[PDB]
């Protein structure tokens, strides 16, 4: 096997001081491990080390706990699976990469009706990630293997048509115009502030290779290079949840025809799914979500326990204007690698329905109730 | 010679943008150098790409430019010389290493008298950086590394006696009293937060093995690992500059006695001096400096002529108190490389003396002028 | 282990464009057999690329289905099976390298009513081709490799005897005389230009180490270094097809006695059969044809499927019909890979005196029929 | 440090059979060099038998100087010099790479007089090409690097603006109408039939990443990828030389700039110029010409030897509909390697002027007469 | 590595030319065999062509029993073993060292009833060959090797006691005394002359480092160095069978007993039994044999089938002459791998008896018998 210049030391005195630290990484690893896969390098030479870096620098916080390290290329899952398929096993509560298999579902038509009520349900929104294999991850990759995903990636969108079609921004030579109207459109993003990227280098070269494409009436949002090779989005006013679905099905069908067109192939796998940089995000990397008028069940203090039971999270809008964020709220699918990308839309189209239907039940007084909480697993 | 994995695309497909750049990186890489470097490694595996990193990701300003780059290890000075050379030439403007070499002086005999006029002159400090040979820099080296120059330091300095006697306070586990205290004394650092230095990765693991050790009387300051293996510092308050120097003489010449005494050196050589991290710290990683009060010689607008010529340079004071700031000014040396140590503090010595001779003219009414301006460069 | 430092981009960014193509390599090619394979090199080098060049260099046409590749050393059919062995199972429609295994039978005292009625049939062959184990086939065999060939197969030529023994003409240094004489029996063969060839690198160096040898009778010839080690044809005028085929078996197995007593072997294994250069002729490498006069059943568009029936098929002379009402087809058998040299000329035997005996009944009026179809496979 | 060690026979055994040969390579080749680099590789692995292969299958005519070999790479030209050095002076009769160096230049502004008569000069061009540095030359290069090729010059040239902005057109992707209008414009190519190039593997995987690109109005083209990395061309109507010169001067160096900027240097060295894949064409690779009307200098018996005095030379370009006309010729400079880019097109355009001048003489009676021969190398 | 670039030639283009020859390597020799092994190397560097050379130098003739190879050190049994085996095999008519085991057996004891008719027997004797572990056999061994050979051989010897003390004598300068001693004795060798041994490099260096060894009353000889590591040899006058093996047996077990306190061993292995430099003398290497006068039965043309019913063979004395009658007889045993040592000695002791009594009987006029064959293979 391919061994580090590492063997400078002996291995445990590298070992980070991890006393302070509550993220997934500091709580899994161990003296052993460590001292076992500090000179193993991934065949492009990716180190242990650098996986595990950002959680040694950021020891995150007791309640919201963070995942810790991060993946360089598609092998360090398979080379460092020692200490990720704990730390996967832990973030995903339950899911056991060693012993379980994982189904990707995107057939949209198995989703035969899912439509929200706008008078509550502002807007719908459909995200996942997509990693270009043959490059590194973004902690890792070279400029010219950044530019390659750029590139592969770029074309492949160039060639969707119909109501896919679209155009694409490069984040390093656009007009004032286009960043303002980008900024109005909330498509826009830009270099990476928070310790927890930055510090896993994700934000090396900045802006090199980056960029938006969005279709033409957008309703679907590429963004290259980023947090991720691709981050995906069908997103949509109202509640057409049904509909928002079915376009990210089929824009996410018709780029990956396109690049296998040109001999590329997505980053997947049977026990991982989806392979992304961060492992929170394995399996569907999915997060359908919607922006709810909640302000009756808001107050309700069964608004937690349903939520939990329902399997979905509650999240800030932030970013306010006659959406004011007060009332509004970002509910979306808790789970990424127990179900299939149908089941938890599934799963965000009813729970958001009951949502909505305790709301509308306490507006005319009669109450509420907790439903039975959902498995956190799905079929097969 | 040692090379690259990153034999995976032609190097040109990884050349750096740096279009809008203006650092001394960006304005002395060119595509033949950068083919010519990408895959070297340096012993330890230092890489042509992590030098220049900081400066691709800090385009700088075009009134202020920086370095661009950084040295990972001692070897990157050699192995990268063909980049390293032209930065180090444009940065010290003139110095070649090339073709010249540097003098190092610290005999602080040949400083006969150094006292200021302590109305004007509220204290004064000699800081230099020292590296410990055989451990990498700190934008590359390793925990274990990092772990050890704080061991080889500590060791040294706990055996310093008499005046130069101290103690050392361990970043990582210092009570709340200790940090308060060394808060108020103004001897504390912390993260760094400059994304030169962060993007150059000097912030790694933070706060491990980092520390401050100072002499129990307060005028000799060591801290450990923050920018540079060692940042030693001499300063006092008042104006007696020459009892300053012959402390700082007195401890570096001590302090090299006892690493060499367990097997370790500091890593010098004849045409780069003392070897940092930082390019502009190179040759005598000198800064002797005061705290000038100038208030008549501030409003002139021949002061700059005059610090200019007389080889200083003039910086804010910033952390107030009765200090009042507004009135103070920073006035330091100039050049790092041209000169010994001993020259550049009498360059100090006699600049602040001008100056000071200056601001007195001005008070009684018959004006000043503007010296002669020094060469740029030293004897021998 | 097999690799290849061509790692200079990431593999699918050396992916064929096949979009226009139609040839069984493109049919059956995909980005992950391409990635996977690209850098593995057989023992000599021979590489995937070099395999698949004709096919990509040559798209096709729907109408005339080709390999689209090529094996430039016995060791690719074996390294690069990934994408050998669908083609294989394609162009041979059914047989399965991977899961069937294939058996030789050069014996001809099996071979029942091998005397047709030469009222009918006019002419007699037989041909194979035979591989020279421990040498590049042609798409790949060095000058050196090429020569030695030759020299094998001569001197093993040169040392047959009887009905069997006769002369080798050099194609490179020839009379005009000889040239001629060649030209009229209809043995002399020269540079190829097909593009499916010669894109294959099978002209390379034309005519060094090529050459015909024949038997004095003029019913045995061997073509050595065309496109194949050699290829050994029996052929008479007539339609004493049993004798034709007792001779091949006799030429057939004299020849590889003689070279296996100087040390050397054919190349065969017994999933493949007998090894040759192009996919197509793999197992027996065998055509069993005769040139019948075939008028009547020519006219009856039952001719069509008694042919698929009877597993054989028609290159009638100039075409496959022509400008000629002379009814002259070439039926040949169809198969090469599920069954023995022996049951192969025995389907010919069988179905071409079906053919006359169809051609007979017509002539009398009475009419013919179809037989039922004969299994794609054979015995054992 | 690369080395093949074919060593499947000595390779003596694998020397070309060059006794029917007239090109410069088989006229040059000897046993000893053969043996001597028969197992030498190019860091990317181009062998010996890969450039002398055309010139070992295309033994040429004994009437027109071909070269017979091929560069692959770059460094074919250095590790393989002991054969290419002697062909390349014997093709430029004269020209020792070995002992002489090249002097490149483009300052168009120092032509004078390169109006000529209008009257009889029907079309000025200059013709040379460029290849990227750190791709290998179109022998060898691998569809990834072909690909980059493209990439390299196509945003180069979408850079520039003014007159010498234009279209780029695909072979691949372009219409019906791209095609036909390509084809009444003269600016299309398609795939290489000279056995010269194809048996070089110049044509491999056609038409993938080839493309024209043109200025708006017409007078600056660009071949990608055809028989070299790039053949430009400035060419116009009439006989303003100098203007056609300048602007190929210029938009030389505005490419060059664009390629720079982004990492990418043309390759070129001292003692051979700009290297380019036939080393015919090394030096200037320069091919500045014009369409004269001479029908009276063309009948007098004096016309080859004024031509061969001035280092011209004629011929008649294109195809058997327009062959119809013997009143034009294409009149060209000879040179290539003795002279600068600037020297070679004075020669034209003093050559020229004086072959119109010529025309007028022998139209008003008076005779005229042979110049003195010019030098065959220039200055410096 | 066990590999060479005697991959010059593809390793058919080695095979020998047996086409003459009758020995058991050329008996099995295959080209096939020979192509796997050619570049095989033993971990000291012997080769299959090293192997095989006597064989191929020397055809042998159609009756003689003769190996045709050879072992250059223990490996060779090993790594060759797909041609030894079968030679071995064939040999000792049966005896398959893939399939079968061997049992050794130096208990004298099971010689019970071992006494010869001294009237008709004058002479009997016992030999076999031991080898050294660790160093090289004779036809590879270095002069080096072979010198330690006699060092440990010789010391081992030296401390022998009793009536199994004598002494050694070096052939590389025994005196005339010495000399002519040991040849009335017949004790004495010298340089081998058969080319089955000298063209199987066992006469390099002679006579350096061999030498015979003696006990005092010359019934125990050992020779060291000459057609292998050692040979040693009971031998006594009379016909005390059971006598001279319970000596063999007890110089044999005391010198193992004396090397294995210095630390080696000799080779030995249980598919093989005592590996020895010639596979003929492989198992036991045991030669148990009489010189018995026999007049009556040698005239009797059923002595040879009596013999080779007994599985004994007959040797007419004449190697050393000594007035030798026309009735003395070496009988020995005609095994070597089948049986054990005791098994082996048996079959001389009985099969001798009876010759001796069929002596008697046709004196007394009274008819002998054919005794019912043996079986070739022992117990267990």
């Amino acid at each position: 096997t391919v061994h580090e210049k590492r063997k400078l030391f002996p291995p445990s005195a590298d070992y980070p001081d991890l006393r302070k630290h509550n993220n997934c990484m500091a709580e899994c690893l161990t003296p052993a491990i460590y001292a076992k896969l500090r000179d193993k390098l991934t065949p492009n030479g990716y180190s242990l080390d650098q996986c595990i870096q950002t959680g040694v620098d950021n020891p995150g916080h007791p309640f919201i706990k963070t995942v810790g390290m991060v993946a360089g290329d598609e092998e360090s899952y398979e080379v460092f699976a020692e200490i990720f398929d704990p730390v996967i096993k832990a973030r995903h509560n339950g899911y056991d990469p060693r012993t379980m298999k994982h189904h990707t579902d995107l057939d949209a038509s198995k989703i035969t009706h899912g439509q929200f009520d706008e008078r509550y349900v502002l807007s719908s929104r459909v995200r996942t990630g997509r990693s270009i294999r043959g490059l590194s991850l973004p902690p890792a990759c070279s400029r010219a293997e950044r530019r390659e995903v750029e590139n592969v990636v770029v074309t492949a969108l160039a060639g969707l048509k119909g109501d896919l079609s679209g155009k694409y921004y490069s984040l390093t030579n656009m007009s004032e115009r286009d960043q303002q109207q980008l900024i109005d459109d909330h498509f826009l993003f830009d270099k990476p502030v928070s310790p927890l990227l930055t510090c896993a280098g994700m934000a090396r070269d900045w802006p090199d290779a980056r960029g938006i494409w969005h279709n033409n009436d957008k309703t679907f949002l590429v963004w290259i290079n980023e947090e991720d090779h691709t981050r995906v989005i069908s997103m949509e006013k109202g509640g057409n949840m049904k509909r928002v679905f079915e376009r990210f099905c089929r824009g996410l069908k018709e780029v990956e025809r396109l690049i296998k067109e040109r001999g590329w192939e997505f980053m997947w796998n049977e026990r991982l799914g989806y392979v992304l940089t961060c492992p929170s995000n394995l399996g569907t990397g999915l997060r359908a979500g919607v922006h709810v008028k909640l302000p009756r069940l808001s107050k309700d203090p069964r608004f937690p326990k349903i939520l939990e039971n329902l399997r979905l999270q509650k999240r800030g809008t932030g970013g306010v204007d006659t959406a004011a964020v007060a009332d509004v709220y970002d509910i979306s699918n808790l789970d990424r690698m127990g179900r299939s990308e149908v089941e938890l839309v599934q799963i965000v189209i009813d729970g958001v329905n009951y949502l909505v239907d305790c709301e509308k039940k306490l507006e005319k007084g009669q109450d509420i109730k907790v439903p039975p909480p959902l498995p956190q697993f799905g079929r097969k």
